[PDB]
C-alpha cells in the first residue's frame, strides 16, 4: 500500500533493475500491480543481468554463430528485454495518458560527448524498440543536452542521466523547452513527450561524508535535491513554460537516482523517505524497494524545511566545498564507470 | 495567425455559437483549422438556431410523430448537434492530451435553483451525448454550485455559467475541489474532469457605463476579470489545491464570455484584446471572432497593470456601486432571458 500512498503525494516509484527473468517470470507485472510505475536500466544493470540470468544463454549461443559485433549482440538481447518490459508496463502507461509506465534504455557510454552520434543511436534504438513507453537514456553532458533538444524535437521521450549539478539540470530544462517550442511551431504533438532528469543522490554523500563535520554528514545530497526541486518549481511555473503547459506540454520531472543507501550508519530507506514530493520519480534498486515497502514512510518531505536545506548548502560552500566542481567530477567518474561496465558487458559476447 | 499567437500566450479561443448547419456545412471544421479550439452554446443560441436553420425541419417533423414531449424533441436535436460538433472537435481534443476541443450544452434554465434536478438532467444529457469532450453547462447559482460538486464527483465535465462575481467564482472553486477530493478518496480518475468558469464581461459594462464617470466607462468588466484571474492564481496555488493537483487534478479555468462589444464607441476587439493570459479561454460570437482575426492584437494583457484593476475596483466601490449586488442581479436577469428563450424554443415542438 505504501507505493499508493506515495502516488497520492505525487511521486512515482520505479524499479532500478531489468533482466529477462524479471520480465518473463511475471515478477515485473506483479510489481506494477503493487504500485511500481516504471523501470530504469543502465550498462551496469545489464552487465549484471547478462552475467547472472540463465535465460540469456541460448540467445548468446545463437548470436555467437552470426557475424555480429559484440555491441550488436548486446543490443539484440537488450532491445528484446526492453520491448518485453514495455509490454508489461503498457496498460499502466495508457491508463494515465502516457504519463507513467516507462522503461529506459541507455545509449552507449562511448557516445557521451558526441551529440550527433548520440542522436543517431537514440533514433535507431527508439525505432528498434518500437514502443510508445520506452525512454532513451542519455548522460547529461553538454553534448547530451544538445542531443536532448534534438530528440525532444523528434518526439522521443528521454531519461537524462548522471546529473549531479543544479546548473546542468537547469540547462537541460531550457533545451527541453526549446524542443517543445519547435514542435508547437511545426504543428506537432507534445502531449506524449515525457522527459525525466535523473539526479543522483547517494554518490554525493559518499564523496563528501568523510570530510564533513558530524552535523553535516549524510545531509548534502538531500539538501542538494531539495534545492534542485526549488529550481524546478521556479522554472516550470514561470510564464514561458506556463504557456507551453497550457497548450499541452508536460514538464520535465526530477527523478532521484542512486537512492540505495551505501553507508550502513544511515537508515536503508533514507533516500526514499526524504525525497517525496509532487511530480517527481524515485528509481530504486530491488533491495531498497523491498525495504521501503517493509518499513518506509510516505510523507511530503521534499518540500519540508527547505530553508534549512539552503542553509546547509551555504554552510558547505563556506567550508570551501564547491558542489558544482564536485558535480563535474562525479559525472566524469560515472561515465568512466558506465563505460567500464559496458566493456565488461561486451567481453563475453565476443 | 492571430489565433495561433494567442495559443502561444496560453489562451484558447472558442466559438460562442452552435447550429446544425455550422457543423454540417464544414464551417466548424474549417474554423478549427484556423485556430478555434471549442464551442459553447446556451438556450438563446439554440432558440436562434432552431428558428433560423433550415436543417432542423425534417427532424422536427419526424419527432412530432413520436410519443415524446417537446423538451425531449429539443433534446434529441440538440444532443445530435453536440455529438456532431464533439466529433468535429475530437482530433483537436486528443492532440493536446484532452486539454482543448470541448463543446458545451446547457441544462434547462427552469432547473437553475434546483440542485437535484440539475444533477439528474446533467447526468442524463452526459450519458446521451456519450462524448469525452462534451461539457454540461450549469448556471453558477448556489444550487448550481451544489450540483457542481456532485457532478464533478460523478466524473462529469461542467461549464459553470452566468458568473459575474468574484465571490461566487471562489465558491465554485471550493465546490470543485470537494468533488475532486471525493474522486481521489474513491480511487477514481480525475485527469479527464474539466471545468470552466464562464465569467461574463460586456453585460457588466452595459449595466454600469451610463452612470459611471467618463474615466471609468468601459473599464469595470475588464478590471473585474483581471482581479478574478489574480484570485484564481491564489486559490489554485494554495496548499489545499496543490495536494489535489499532485494527484492529477486539473485546475478550473476562467473562460471569458459575453465578449462581443455592445457599445459602438469601444473597439470591437476590446474584450478579446484586453483579457489574454495563460490558462484561460475566451468564447467569442462569430462577428467578434472575425474582427479579432482581422485586426485583433495578441499580447499578454490579462496580467498587465493588475494593480490598476485593483485601484479601479476600489474607486467603483467608493462611488457606492456594489459589484456583488450587481452580479446577483445580472445572474437573475440572465436566467430569465434564458427561460424566455427556452420557452420560445419548445413552443413549436408540440
Ligand atoms: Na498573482
Amino acid at each position: 500500500t505504501i507505493l499508493s500512498d506515495v502516488k497520492a503525494l505525487g511521486q512515482q516509484i520505479w524499479l532500478d533493475n531489468l533482466s529477462r527473468s524479471l520480465v518473463q517470470s511475471g515478477e515485473l507485472a506483479q510489481m506494477l500491480k503493487q504500485g511500481v510505475c516504471g523501470v530504469t536500466s543502465n550498462p551496469a544493470i545489464f552487465q549484471k543481468a547478462f552475467a547472472g540470468d540463465a535465460l540469456y544463454a541460448d540467445e548468446v549461443a545463437a548470436l555467437k554463430r552470426q557475424n555480429l559485433s559484440p555491441k550488436q549482440r548486446y543490443e539484440t538481447m537488450a532491445v528484446a528485454d526492453v520491448r518485453a518490459a514495455c509490454d508489461v508496463c503498457l496498460a499502466q502507461h495508457e491508463s494515465t495518458g502516457g504519463k507513467t509506465g516507462f522503461v529506459s534504455l541507455e545509449v552507449s557510454p562511448e557516445l557521451a560527448k558526441d551529440a550527433q552520434g548520440t542522436v543517431e543511436e537514440a533514433r535507431r534504438l527508439h525505432a528498434a524498440i518500437a514502443r510508445k513507453n520506452a525512454m532513451i537514456k542519455v548522460p547529461a553532458t553538454d553534448a547530451g543536452i544538445d542531443a536532448l533538444e534534438t530528440l525532444v524535437s523528434d518526439g522521443i521521450s528521454v531519461n537524462l542521466t548522471l546529473l549531479f549539478s543544479r546548473a546542468q539540470t537547469l540547462k537541460a530544462y531550457a533545451a527541453y523547452a526549446r524542443g517543445i517550442a519547435k514542435r508547437l511551431a511545426a504543428g506537432q504533438s507534445v502531449a506524449h513527450i515525457q522527459v525525466v532528469a535523473s539526479f543522483f543522490i547517494s554518490r554525493v554523500d559518499s564523496a563528501l561524508d568523510a570530510t564533513l563535520p558530524d552535523r553535516l554528514k549524510g545531509k548534502t545530497a538531500i539538501a542538494l535535491a531539495k534545492a534542485a526541486y526549488q529550481d524546478w518549481e521556479q522554472y516550470f511555473t514561470a510564464p514561458e513554460f506556463a504557456a507551453l503547459e497550457a497548450q499541452g506540454a508536460n514538464r520535465v520531472q526530477l527523478l532521484w537516482a542512486s537512492t540505495g543507501v551505501k553507508n550502513p550508519a544511515y537508515p536503508d530507506t533514507l533516500y526514499v523517505d526524504s525525497l517525496i514530493g509532487v511530480h517527481t520519480v524515485n528509481t530504486v534498486p530491488d533491495a531498497t524497494l523491498k525495504a521501503f515497502i517493509d518499513h518506509g514512510t510516505a510523507k511530503a518531505t521534499l518540500t519540508e524545511s527547505a530553508d534549512e536545506a539552503r542553509a546547509r548548502l551555504a554552510e558547505i560552500a563556506a567550508l570551501g566545498i564547491d558542489v558544482e566542481t564536485l558535480a563535474a567530477r562525479l559525472q566524469e567518474d560515472g561515465l568512466k564507470q558506465f563505460e567500464e561496465a559496458f566493456e565488461k558487458l561486451l567481453a563475453p559476447l565476443v
